[PDB]
C-alpha cells in the first residue's frame, strides 16, 4: 500500500540514519504502472534495503528505478560483503519471499554476491 515514490524517501532515510551512501538519479521513471505492481516493488524495494542495513556492512547503496521494455525493473547494490549461505533461499525470509511473490506476478528476482550484492527484481508492466 506503498507508492514507489514514497518508498524511496523511507529509504533515503534508512540508509542515511545508517552512514550508507544513497546513490539514486531518477531515470526512466515507469510512465503507468499498475498499482497492485507497484505496491509488489515497493515492498521489494523495502526488504532489499533493509537487508543492505541489517546484512551488508555496506558504505554505498546504489538503487536503480527504470521502465524497461515490458518491465519495471528496480536493482539495488551495495559494496559490503554477502553473508548468506551457497543457497540463501529459505523459506520464512525476504529473498524466497520476494521471489515467490514476484515470481507470482509473472515477475522475476535475481542475485548476484560476488562485489558486494546486488539484487535485480523485475515485474511486467
Ligand atoms: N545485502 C546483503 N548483504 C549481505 N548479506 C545479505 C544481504 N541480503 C541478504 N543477505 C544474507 O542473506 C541471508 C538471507 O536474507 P533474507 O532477507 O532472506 O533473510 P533475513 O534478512 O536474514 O531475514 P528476514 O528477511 O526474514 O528479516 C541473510 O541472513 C544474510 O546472510
Ligand atoms: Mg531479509
Amino acid at each position: 500500500g506503498i507508492r514507489l515514490k514514497d518508498e524511496l524517501i523511507n529509504i533515503k532515510q534508512i540508509l542515511e540514519a545508517a552512514d550508507i551512501m544513497f546513490i539514486y538519479e531518477e531515470e526512466k521513471w515507469p510512465e503507468n504502472i499498475s498499482l497492485l505492481n507497484e505496491n509488489i516493488l515497493s515492498m521489494c524495494l523495502k526488504e532489499a534495503v533493509t537487508n543492505v542495513v541489517k546484512h551488508s556492512q555496506a558504505k554505498t547503496c546504489r538503487v536503480d528505478i527504470q521502465q524497461l521494455w515490458k518491465e519495471v525493473v528496480i536493482t539495488v547494490s551495495d559494496d559490503g560483503t554477502f553473508k548468506g549461505e551457497e543457497n540463501s533461499f529459505s523459506k520464512g525470509h525476504g529473498l524466497l519471499g520476494m521471489r515467490e511473490r514476484l515470481e507470482f506476478a509473472n515477475g522475476s528476482l535475481h542475485i548476484d554476491t560476488e562485489n558486494g550484492t546486488k539484487l535485480t527484481m523485475a515485474i511486467p508492466n
